[PDB]
Order: C-alpha cells, then structure tokens, then sequence
C-alpha cells in the first residue's frame, strides 16, 4: 500500500520559517480528516545529513546555507533545518520504493524543484526531487520526472541536462516574464542528456480537459521511447483554480486522471507537492489525489477537522473552474506535441 | 519643495516583519543615489497612536493585532507597530498638505489598501490610506482617491460607500479568481455615495498607452464631474513589466504620465506605494516617479548606490515591456468608459 512520510515533528516543521504558512498541518489534517492515513504505512522521515544533501549540491553551497540558516537575513533562520527535513523526507521515500516496501511513496512537502547544485532559486534550498532521483538510481537506471506544477521544474532538468538516464518532463506556464521563465519546448537538454529534457508550454486558462489531452500524449511517447523503471511526479497545486497564481483552471480531478495515467504504468512512484498557495484548496487537492492512489471515492462533505471554517462558503471537496478563458489555441498545441514527438525519436 | 516621509528608523521598521523583504532601504537608497531627496524637505513621521488609528479602525480589533503583534506567530510580532508606523507616516504626509507646507507629501511605504475597519486583508492589517483621506477631511471636503496598483482597493472603497465627500478611482485587474475579487464597473458606491465609488476593470498586458488613455479619460470626467480639494494617489508598482504578477506590462512612464496629469490640476496631492514585489523594478518606478514629481530627467545609467549589484546586467533605470499580448478586445474598454461617464452624470 502506499507510504506516507509523516511525523507530527515534520508537519509542525513544514509550518516553521519567518515566512511560511500551516499548510503541511492543513494538508495532513485533512487527509487525516477523511482517514486516508488509515489506509497508508506511515514512515516517519529522516533529517538529511550534509553528506547526502551534498549527493548534489555542492558542499560550498550547504556548509553557507547552514551557516547562515542560524544568523537569518544579515534568507531566515530554520531553512537548513526545515531543507535538510523535507531532503530527508524524499529520501526516506525512494529508499521505501528502492526496498520494495511501497511501490508508491509518498512526501506532500516535498517538490522543491528551483533549487540548483550551488544556488538556491523559487524559495528552494534544496532540490529533494533531485536527491531522490539520485537514491532511486541505485537500482533503477531510467528515472522520469514529470512535473504537473504551474511552473518550470528547472532544477530537476537542469541537473540532470547531460545524461539519458533521467528524463524529465515539465507541463508549465510559459510566458515572457512568468518565471522562471526557461521550458520552451525546444529546451530538450545538452550534450548526451540532449532529448531527454521535455517542456510543454501551457498559457493560461487550461482546464482538466484538454491539460490531460496534452499530459497523455506526452506521457505516452515518453513511456516507450524512454522505458523508465521508476517515476517522480510533483504536483505542486497552482494550476488548481482558486490559487494565488491565477492562471490555470484546473480541479484535482484532472490532475488526477493525469495521476492515473502514471500509477497504472505499475512503477515505483515517488508523489511530491511544490506550490499550492491558496491552503484549503491544496489540501483539497492533495486530499483527493491521496484517494486516488488508496481507490477510495471521497465525500464531499469537508469533515469536522481543526482546519474546516477556512473550507467556506460550500464547504465541499469539489472545486469548481473560475470563469476565465483558455488563451491555448487547440493547433499550437499540436506544434508542441509534433515537435516532441520528434525530440523523441532521438531518444533511444 | 515635495515632502518625503522619511526616518531611519521607519526604513527599518519597514524593510523587516519576518516575511517582510528589504524593498523600503532600495527605494531610498536609489533615490538618494540620484539625490532626489535633496531637493524634497525630508519629515519624520509619527507613529500613529491607537487614536488616530481608531479614527478607521474598531478598538477591538487595534487591540487584537496589538496583542498578537507582541506575541509573534503563536502574522509576526511587530505588525501593530508596522502598521502605526506606516499609519503615522501617511497621518504626517496629510498634516503637511493640509498645513499647506507643501502641495505634494510622499509616502512610498504606505498604499495598504486592502484593510478593513476591523480585518486585515491582502497583508494589510491598518488601511494607512483611508487614515490619511480621513486626515484630509478637516480641511478639504471632496478627496479623490486614484489607485493605480494593479488590485482593486476595495478597504479604502468600502471605508467611504455611503460619503459624497470621497471618490475612489480604481484602474485594476478583474478576472474570476484574482484577487480581492471585487471592483467590477457595476460596484458604483452605496446610497449616499452611489456614483461615487469608480471602478475600471483591465485585463492582462495592458501597456503604457492603452492605459493612460483609459486613465485619462476617467480621470478628466471625474475631475470636471465630482470637482476634488485635495486627491490621495496610490501607485503599487505591481503594474510594471517583469513583477511576478505578470498582469499588466507597464513602464513607469505609462504611470508618470498618469501622475504628471493629475499633477496638472495643482491640488495637494498624498502620494503612496504599494504593491511592487519586484524590488529593484519597483525602486526603479518609485525613483523614475519622484524624479516626475521634480520634473528632472534622470540618468538612464543607475547611480552606484548600496544596492547596485541588484540593478544587473544592464544597470538602468528603464524598463522593457514583455512579450506577452493584451487581452482588452477594445470595444469592451469603451462600454466601460460609458457606463462609467453616464454614471458621471449622477454627480454633483
Ligand atoms: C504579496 C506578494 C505576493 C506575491 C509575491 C510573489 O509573487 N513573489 C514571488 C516572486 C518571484 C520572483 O519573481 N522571484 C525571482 C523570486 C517568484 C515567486 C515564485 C512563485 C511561485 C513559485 C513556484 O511555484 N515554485 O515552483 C516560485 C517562485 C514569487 C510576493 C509578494
Ligand atoms: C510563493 C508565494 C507566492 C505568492 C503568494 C501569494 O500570492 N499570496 C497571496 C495570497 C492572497 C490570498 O489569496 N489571500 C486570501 C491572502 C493574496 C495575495 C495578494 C497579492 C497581491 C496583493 C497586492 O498586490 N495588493 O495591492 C495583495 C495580496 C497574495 C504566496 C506564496
Ligand atoms: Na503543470
Ligand atoms: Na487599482
Ligand atoms: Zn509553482
Ligand atoms: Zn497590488
């Protein structure tokens, strides 16, 4: 059955730094709330140790971070404390998936994908996507990425941009001056990680309809001209209407049948998060997609939890799409999907 | 000359507040490089007290965020001292137009016009705009409030519904799920003050000259139909191209000319703030601005200030558009801008 990182310690911990909110709380308390947790083997994480965080960033970078991750911004205090937790966390999740505990594991915390070898970048520290790619590899050789959050999961891309042995896919906004503003679809990598890269261009106004037309397709080229033995999927929550960003128009069911598409695939799956900026809706949606994964249909009734008054006006599960137009003509779309498929025949 | 509202110690105060990123000490910082702040008289603020802030809001509520403001995120501690503080440098500013020290009383820090009598909103907790109108309201009788941040100032519309004393003016954003929500053209006031709330809803991309054209013909109406004393000006630089908003795709000279205009009529003028999550984008507007205040050109080449580095790679002060189209299909702005001049007619 699913793997569920979770440790009170570790919410309390993802609701800490100067400027963060209690989402980590709002999130398990809800799945808590409709009992999913029921249906999962809990693992609590670890703290990720220099070393391991170190498997890709550059000591330089984290023994600086850490140090000033105590002084605070002379940046706050906590986010060596808070990056090395959520590190430990996807960690913890591939090294489940790895000992063929869970064949999908789970850290809604994590997805922190702006973050680079040597720099941190989008609030990112930490690029724990990329540390549990790194430890799925010890026994899987081809890992995907496919990242469903509103933004470009550079990071991820970034470093892996050289070899074919991680292939990452990045469904975004892509708009001059929307950050962080890299994915055209011809970015497919460099040197031998060149086609191993895939960038979908999205404008604003998508919605569950025609996102999973596009994830599909993608999905399916991808899936065998690319074989892949383990995926890392985050679904960071800023496509969901309702959310600060504005700009898709999107409701967990589409995320997911998007979900469904790589869960049925039948690999060992590690689901992180990322953004979600309008709480009780993220909740909503990572509520939803932990249902998806345990096959239980959830009520619509938002139980009686310490979170429910922030559930208003209809208090329900369900969101519903604002009423905001689709800038994605249909034809451009099929520019895209023709050009990867093409970037893909160069992958082998 | 100009009054600006500055004290070391309110710089400090606003560029701390745990999530509160340094962006007051650019704006000064860059205003003094071009040594702006020479040829302004600099005045310290006052803090506000529980009085003058009571003048808006409910006792019960300045003692909430007092209290909490003490405590800290058990919201940061420091808020109800932010907060009057902020409140007391627009009270300031006000008292100097109205003692006629001088005709225009900067205040870039200020423009929180998200707040309610009694709720916080928007990550406002005082309406430090209201509180200054409301300052102005000894001597002038009619005071226009224009606000050109790319919201809808709904605290400070709300504040006066039912006054002909006061005329908000709104240019914002409008689209199902951004925020706050409200200012669509059909939101003309209440009872007594109906037709004098105004309302201009835009969409995304707008540029510098679709948009003082709409700015200016509302403006002119407005002027001519409700005949203002003193004007309240807030300029949330969240409008200009490159912020993370990624709305509208303005420059600071498309807002320059809206200020130069309203700075035509010789009237006192309070001039605030606001959004501007771009720092040295916004630093730029603000600089751009107060030289427009001044009526001085300035170097396109950035002084070398403290914050230099920051103003990288091609170190201006201009700013370029994005790529990105308009979405203001023409003939809908003008059925705006009848609506609005009908509505006009109500007016005395
Ligand atoms: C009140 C307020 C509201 C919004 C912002 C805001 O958008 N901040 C803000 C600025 C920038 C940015 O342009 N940088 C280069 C860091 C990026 C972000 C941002 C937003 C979302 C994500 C993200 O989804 N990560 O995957 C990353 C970064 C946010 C700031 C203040
Ligand atoms: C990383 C990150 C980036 C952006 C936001 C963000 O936009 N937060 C966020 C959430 C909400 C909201 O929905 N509320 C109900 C408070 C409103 C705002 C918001 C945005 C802009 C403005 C503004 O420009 N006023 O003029 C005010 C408030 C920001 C949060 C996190
Ligand atoms: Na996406
Ligand atoms: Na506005
Ligand atoms: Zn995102
Ligand atoms: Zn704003």
């Amino acid at each position: 059955v699913p793997v569920y990182i979770y440790s009170p310690e570790y919410v309390s911990m993802c609701d800490s730094l100067a400027k963060i909110p209690k989402r980590a709380s709002m999130v398990h308390s809800l799945i808590e709330a409709y009992a999913l947790h029921k249906q999962m083997r809990i693992v609590k994480p670890k703290v990720a140790s220099m070393e391991e965080m170190a498997t890709f960033h550059t000591d330089a970078y984290l023994q600086h971070l850490q140090k000033v991750s105590q002084e605070g911004d002379d940046a706050t205090e906590g986010i060596f404390d808070y990056a090395a937790a959520i590190g430990g966390a996807t960690i913890t999740a591939a090294q489940c998936l790895i000992d063929g505990m869970c064949k999908v594991a789970i850290n809604w915390s994590g997805g922190w994908h702006h973050a680079k070898k040597d720099e941190a970048s989008g609030f990112c520290y930490l690029n724990d996507a990329v540390l549990g790619i790194l430890r799925l590899r010890r026994k899987f050789e081809r890992i995907l990425y496919v990242d469903l959050d509103l933004h470009h999961g550079d990071g991820v891309e970034d470093a892996f941009s050289f070899t074919s042995k991680v292939m990452t896919v990045s469904l975004h906004k892509f708009s001059p001056g929307f950050f962080p503003g890299t994915g055209d679809v011809s970015d497919v990598g460099l040197g031998k990680g060149r086609y191993y890269s895939v960038n979908v261009p999205i404008q604003d106004g998508i919605q569950d309809e025609k996102y999973y037309q596009i994830c599909e397709s993608v999905l399916k080229e991808v899936y065998q001209a690319f074989n892949p033995k383990a995926v890392v999927l985050q679904l960071g929550a800023d496509t969901i209407a309702g959310d600060p960003m504005c700009s898709f128009n999107m409701t967990p069911v589409g995320i997911g049948k998007c979900l469904k598409y790589i869960l049925q695939w039948q690999l060992a799956t590690l689901i992180l998060g990322g953004g979600g900026y309008n709480l009780a809706n993220t909740a909503r949606c990572w509520t939803y997609l932990t249902g998806v994964i345990l096959g239980k249909t959830l009520s619509s009734e938002i139980p009686d939890h310490e979170f429910f008054t922030a559930y208003g006006p209809d208090y329900v599960l369900e969101i519903t799409p604002s009423c905001r137009p689709d800038r994605n003509e249909p034809h451009r779309i099929q520019q895209i999907l023709n050009y990867i498929k093409g970037n893909l025949k160069h992958v082998v």
